[PDB]
This record gives structure tokens, C-alpha cells and sequence, in this order.
């Protein structure tokens, strides 16, 4: 398997910049690409990244998306003075040329098929490339908006034509419209776009009615584009979460795309004087880690905008932090989207229904501590320590003989759980653990009342398995999430999924569709994953998506030892890549029985809201 991530940069595309008055581009400047290097640099970032070189676009490449009439004019500009740059970029909408920008527009290409060769050759697991000029404005014959060639556009033909992938996934976060590749891959279905993008009912450039959610893609292509547009500025975090929670990672794991390109603008971040959106940096490492265990991990992230030079740097390192594997920071605050956020999105999932059908509606540095049982040996990766103090044993016999007859490695299980508990929370050695255990209903009490006195302020319950369990959900500090078969629900604090073939694309719209939106909004301090003894071909994405939560401190206690089981958990758990899956839609009655389990908590867990609020 792949290790790594490239880092493609070079001091050459800030060698260009704009040389006369013209208050449409001023705001796109080299220090863009400095500024986002050093702030890479300063974190030590930059350092951990296999920096591949920056080769040039052939002209056979560059055509696979623009016009040899195009390539021509452009071609041409190197030889321009600054008179005669004036007037070739009066013939284009906001972009301004340079001698040296056909230069730099090549690099740009270039660099973005360097790093699609090095995530498709398996040399790195993912990668970012700093370039300029952006791409995803450009068309087949003209520049537009800073734009000069569509670079991500460029990487999606190259690695079909290179690599005969059919299913790739381009997601463009930037807050303008990338108009260029929308036209280039409309009549597409192997190239599914999403967009979301400042909007404001047409009134903000580009200005384009096919910027709206009604252009789905034409012929074939159709339901392969998917325009998400913002009618107000401001949106914050749980307004990007809600997109991706209720549009884009629906739509993505159904696609299952072989390869995930992300036209990265960062102009959709607070403080961008372009955008003017509220959502603060850290949300791009967890835009990042979502879209990870897609593709078995293969993602080319292209810098795009962002323009705010104070703020675009902290962004970058948000993206390659996760790219890298690091801890997500945790995001507080997070409730329902806005009104117009859920206008929106209520209206892009009933348009694109007719070919999702998950949308239809009904009318109205050691990482990971395995702890296996006594006497097994596996092979673990290079960060998992494989595993008892005095300290801890003294705390074992304190609650033995006020809580528990207990006569038994089970007093191991529960010394174990305290001390890999303990150096997740206090000592900040290990990230996660995982613990075979024997008996649940001791094990489950200790881990858990343990945990709060850590202190961990709130802990979510992941449960997979029938009956109740030792668990108090009264005091808010604990939310409980039970998998199991037998028809259970009461407060507003418990999920419970009763659940074929059917159960693998049902537990994938449920995660995203239930469990993520809940767990974000109630932002727990420690997950705590249990599975009973009594399939799981989705426990891989349901352990790494839900490490997003609280820090990326999870705690997975299984009982009884499964080989095959804990070595997918510790897997996800270390931080390896996560094989994807085909699967059959699921079953009327679940999806039945979860948008009734959406009735019963959108009125408390607003992130899970997909429609605009029915006003008494
Ligand atoms: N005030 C000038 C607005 C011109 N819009 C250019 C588009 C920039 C987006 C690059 S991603
Ligand atoms: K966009
Ligand atoms: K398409
Ligand atoms: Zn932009």
C-alpha cells in the first residue's frame, strides 16, 4: 500500500503578477503562493511531504480540454508588452495576462499531472499542489476569472486517458462557480462535479443561470452535475457540514469514484473579501477527512482562490494536516443551516432525486494501542504499540469491591481500559486504542464512567448489538447510538437503527445521513465503539468517518476475538487507507425508518435538518 503525501510546489508561479489599474484582479496576487509555502514551512508541514518536481504541460495535453485557436492566442503572449497585454485580456472576463503567465500556466497544468501520476502510481497515498494561475473558471477557448487553463480538468482526461479510470469525482469548494469544468465534462457521467458556489440568485459573478441547481448535466451526463448555490453570504460551518452530510457524501459513496480531485479555493473561508462567507479554517480539515475514505484514499487537492493572505495560509494547513493523517480539530457550535442554506440544499437533492434515488421524499508518535487477548501475536503497523501500572491496578480493585463477585483476565480487560484511557486523555502519547474484552456489561461500565472523569465532558456511544446496555443517557453528557435487529426509542438522546443485502448501503445512509450530522453537532471529548460477539463490511468507513469526532480519540472495545475484525479496526484506526465497496439500494422499510428517526430529533439536532423548517 501507498505512504505519503506530495507536496507540489514551485517559486516560479509567483514569478507574474498584474501591471496596470484594473480593480477586478487586484486581489490576485503571487503572495498567495508565498504566503501559503511559508505557512506550510513554519508548521513543519511542508517538511513531512515528498516534494515532487514541477514538470511542464505538453501541447498534446493542454489540448485535451482547449482549442488549438486558444493554445495559439496564448501561446503568443510571452512576446506581448504590456500595451498589448491590455488589449488581449480586454477580450476576457476578469484576467489579466502576463509575459510570464503562459509560463506559469503550463507549470500549473504540469504540476497537477505530477501529482495525479504520483497518487495513481501509488508513490504517495494523496497530495496537494500549489499552483497558479486557478483553472476552474477557464473554458475550452477563453480565460476566465485569473484562470488561463483548467488544471483540474486537465488531471481528470489525463488520468482517464493514462490510467482508463471511469469514475472520478471532482469537488469544488472554491465559493465561485467553476463554469469551465461544468461545460467540459456536462455530457460526462464518468466525471461527476460537484459545486457549491456564492450565488446570491445570479447576482454574483460569474452571473450564470447554469450556476443554478437546475443544470443537472446534459444528455448522458445528466445527474453527473451537481450546483449547490448559496442565496446569502455568511454561511458557516454547519452549513458546509449540512451540504456535505446531505448532497455531496451521499452522492459520493453511491458513485464510488476511483480517483477524487478537489478544485480547493479557499476564498469560501471567513474573512475572504470575495466570498464573504463565516466558516473558519478548521472546517477544511474535516471537508478533507470526509472525502477520504473515498477512493481507497486517493485525493489530488488543486489550490484554487483565496485571496485573503492573513487567513489563506491557516486553510492550507488545515487540508494537509488531515491530508498527513493528524488529528482533526474539533468543531463546536454547530447546529441547523440557515434558512436559505436549507432552501438550497432542499432543492438540489429533489432535483437530482430522479437519478439518486436516496433522495425521494414522501408527500405531503504512537498512534493506535491494540490490546488483544492474553497470548495472541499479530503484526501490527508502525504505529501501534501493541500495549499495566500499580497506579491502575490499585483503581481496578478500588471499583472492584464497591461495584462488582467478580472473580477473574477480565481484571486485565478492565486495567487495560483504564491505563490506554489514560494516555489518550492525559498523557497525550497515544491517539486511539482498541480492547478485546470479555465480559461487556463490567467492561462497558468502567470505560465509560471512567471516561467522564477523565474528564471527558461529553462522550458519544457507538453500539453495535441487540439489547440494552449499562449506559445512563439522562445527564446530556453521554449520546448513545445503538445498531441492532429487535425494534426498539424514547428521549432525544438515543439512535437506534434497527436494520438483507440490503444492510451495507442502508448503514452508509444512515451514517451519513444520521449518525455523522448528530455526532458533529454534539461534539463529543471520546467515542466509544462497542460490538457484541454476535456484517461489518462498512465498520472501516464507519471508524474513520467518525474519528472526525473529538480530536480523533476513539476507544473500540469487541467482544470476543475476531482476527479479521481487529485487524480492519485497528487499520482505520491507524490511519490506513479503506478499501471502497460497489451495493443494492436499500430497502423502502429503512429508508422508511430512517427519515421517521429524522422526525423524532431534527427538532433537537438541527444539523440533521434537509428542508426548510415547517413554521407553525
Ligand atoms: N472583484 C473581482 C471579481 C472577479 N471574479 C474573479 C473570480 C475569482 C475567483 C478565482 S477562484
Ligand atoms: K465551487
Ligand atoms: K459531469
Ligand atoms: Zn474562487
Amino acid at each position: 500500500a501507498a505512504s505519503g503525501s506530495a507536496l507540489i510546489f514551485d517559486e516560479e508561479m509567483s514569478r507574474y503578477k498584474l501591471l496596470w489599474t484594473d480593480p477586478a484582479c487586484e486581489i490576485e496576487v503571487p503572495e498567495r503562493l508565498t504566503v501559503s509555502y511559508e505557512a506550510l514551512r513554519t508548521h513543519g508541514l511542508a517538511q513531512r511531504c515528498k516534494a515532487v518536481p514541477v514538470r511542464q504541460a505538453t501541447e498534446q495535453e493542454i489540448l485535451l480540454a482547449h482549442s488549438e485557436e486558444y493554445l495559439e492566442a496564448v501561446k503568443q503572449t510571452p512576446g506581448m508588452n504590456v500595451e498589448e497585454l491590455m488589449a488581449f485580456s480586454k477580450k476576457y472576463n476578469d484576467v489579466y495576462f502576463h509575459q510570464n503567465i503562459y509560463h506559469c500556466a503550463k507549470l500549473a497544468a504540469g504540476a497537477t499531472l505530477q501529482l495525479v501520476d504520483s497518487v495513481m502510481k501509488r508513490e504517495v497515498r494523496n497530495g496537494m499542489a500549489l499552483v497558479r494561475p486557478p483553472g476552474h473558471h477557464s473554458q475550452r477557448s477563453a480565460a476566465n476569472g485569473f484562470c488561463v487553463f483548467n488544471n483540474v480538468a486537465f488531471a481528470a482526461l489525463y488520468a482517464k486517458k493514462n490510467y482508463n479510470l471511469n469514475r472520478i469525482l471532482i469537488v469544488d469548494w472554491d465559493v465561485h462557480h467553476g463554469q469551465g469544468i461544468q461545460y467540459c465534462f456536462e455530457e460526462d457521467p464518468s466525471v461527476l462535479y460537484f459545486s457549491w458556489h456564492r450565488y446570491e440568485h445570479q447576482s454574483f459573478w460569474p452571473n450564470l443561470p447554469e450556476s443554478d441547481y437546475s443544470s443537472v448535466g446534459k444528455g448522458k451526463g445528466s445527474g453527473f452535475n451537481i450546483n449547490l448555490p448559496w442565496n446569502k453570504v455568511g454561511m458557516t460551518n454547519s452549513d458546509y457540514l449540512a451540504a456535505f452530510f446531505h448532497v455531496l457524501l451521499p452522492v459520493a459513496y453511491e458513485f464510488d469514484p476511483e480517483l477524487v480531485i478537489v478544485s480547493a479555493g479557499f476564498d469560501s473561508a471567513i474573512g475572504d473579501p470575495e466570498g464573504e462567507m463565516c466558516a473558519l479554517p478548521e472546517i477544511f480539515a474535516h471537508l478533507t477527512h470526509l472525502l477520504m475514505p473515498l477512493a481507497a484514499g486517493k485525493m489530488c487537492v488543486v489550490l484554487e482562490g483565496g485571496f485573503n493572505l492573513t487567513s489563506l495560509g491557516q486553510s492550507v494547513c488545515q487540508t494537509v494536516h488531515s491530508l498527513l493523517g493528524d488529528p482533526t480539530p474539533r468543531i463546536s457550535g454547530l447546529g441547523t443551516a440557515c434558512d436559505s442554506a436549507l432552501e438550497s440544499i432542499q432543492n438540489v437533492r429533489n432535483v437530482q432525486s430522479s437519478y439518486w434515488s436516496s433522495f425521494k421524499h414522501l408527500a405531503q508518535s504512537v498512534r493506535t494501542v491494540v490490546v488483544p487477548p492474553p497470548g495472541v501475536e499479530l503484526t501490527l503497523p508502525k504505529n501501534c504499540q501493541h500495549s499495566i501500572s500499580e497506579s491502575t491496578a490499585k483503581e481496578v480493585q478500588r471499583i472492584r469491591d464497591k461495584h462488582f463477585d467478580l472473580t477473574d483476565n477480565i481484571l486485565r480487560s478492565l486495567g487495560n481500559i483504564i491505563s490506554v484511557l489514560d494516555r489518550m486523555m492525559r498523557s497525550d502519547e497515544v491517539c486511539n486504542g482498541c480492547v478485546v474484552v470479555s465480559d461487556l456489561s463490567v467492561s462497558v461500565q468502567c470505560a465509560l464512567q471512567h471516561a467522564l472523569t477523565e474528564p471527558a465532558e461529553r462522550v458519544l456511544v457507538v453500539y453495535v448489538g441487540d439489547g440494552e446496555l449499562p449506559v445512563k443517557t439522562n445527564d446530556g453528557k453521554v449520546f448513545l447510538v445503538q445498531i441492532c435487529t429487535k425494534e426498539t426509542d424514547k428521549c432525544v438522546n438515543r439512535l437506534t437503527l434497527c436494520l438483507g443485502e440490503s444492510l451495507t448501503a442502508g448503514f452508509m445512509q444512515a451514517l451519513l445521513g444520521l449518525i455523522l450530522p448528530v455526532a458533529y453537532e454534539f461534539n463529543p471529548a471520546l467515542v466509544l465503539g462497542i460490538v457484541e460477539e454476535t456484517l461489518m463490511r462498512v465498520w472501516g468507513h464507519m471508524t474513520c468517518l467518525i474519528q472526525g469526532l473529538a480530536r480523533g480519540r476513539m476507544l473500540t472495545l469487541l467482544q470476543g476475538y475476531d482476527k479479521d475484525l481487529l485487524e480492519l479496526t485497528v487499520s482505520a484506526l491507524s490511519g490506513a487507507s479503506i478499501s471502497p465497496l460497489g451495493l443494492r439500494a436499500p430497502k423502502p422499510e429503512d429508508v422508511e425508518m430512517m427519515e421517521k428517526q429524522r422526525q423524532r430529533l431534527q427538532e433537537r439536532w438541527g444539523l440533521l435538518r434537509c428542508t426548510v423548517s415547517e413554521s407553525w
